[PDB]
């Protein structure tokens, strides 16, 4: 067929019940994730081709960048609670990988302050048990699929995107191929 298991996607040996329909994992330390966000706008282009009724979830992972990776996962938990994903994603990426000005929890915090989230609002969120369970969720979802690399996308808990099996000569072609595949998996 035109779409084949092991070619544009793989199948989980161990399907995950109750999983988000479209589930994406990343890390601010992950260089391809930088590309995926900054250059390719994968998340947005997928969204654009998804049917109505579909919910799109994006979670951070711990296994890159040691102590600061976990901090980054708690901070993405803060971003999700406050609804400020779209204001911090880019300065966080550029702060970890481009300028390298993110070295501690406090520098992470500065990105939020500079993006207009208030100190008290960030620090309350940071310490809330709503953020604690949000962190727990991010970890549960990753642990459920035995996640060992990012970027990663999972559809309906059963299919995993395999971008190494798509063409990378043209960036635009890679993205539409990627997105059309998510759409195909969606309907499956």
């Amino acid at each position: 067929a035109q779409y084949e298991d092991g070619k544009q996607y793989t199948t989980l040996e161990k399907p995950v019940a109750g999983a988000p329909q479209v589930l994406e994992f990343f890390s601010f330390f992950c260089p391809h994730c930088y590309q995926f966000e900054e250059v390719l706008h994968i998340s947005d282009n997928v969204k654009k081709k998804l049917p109505e009724g579909v919910k799109m979830t994006k979670y951070h992972v711990n296994f890159m960048g040691g102590d600061l990776g976990k901090d980054l996962t708690q901070a993405w938990a803060v971003a999700m609670a406050l609804g400020v994903e779209d204001k911090v994603t880019v300065p966080l990426f550029e702060g970890v990988q481009k300028t390298q000005t993110i070295r501690s929890a406090s520098d992470i915090r500065d990105v939020f302050i500079n993006a207009g989230i208030k100190g008290e609002e960030y620090d309350a969120a940071w310490n809330s048990f709503v953020v604690k369970s949000l962190v727990a969720q991010q970890e549960k979802a990753a642990a459920d699929v035995q996640l060992r690399g990012v970027p990663a996308m999972f559809v309906n808990g059963k299919y995993q995107l395999n971008p190494q099996g798509m063409d990378t000569s043209n960036m635009d072609v890679f993205v539409q191929q990627y997105a059309d595949t998510v759409k195909y998996l969606s309907e499956k």
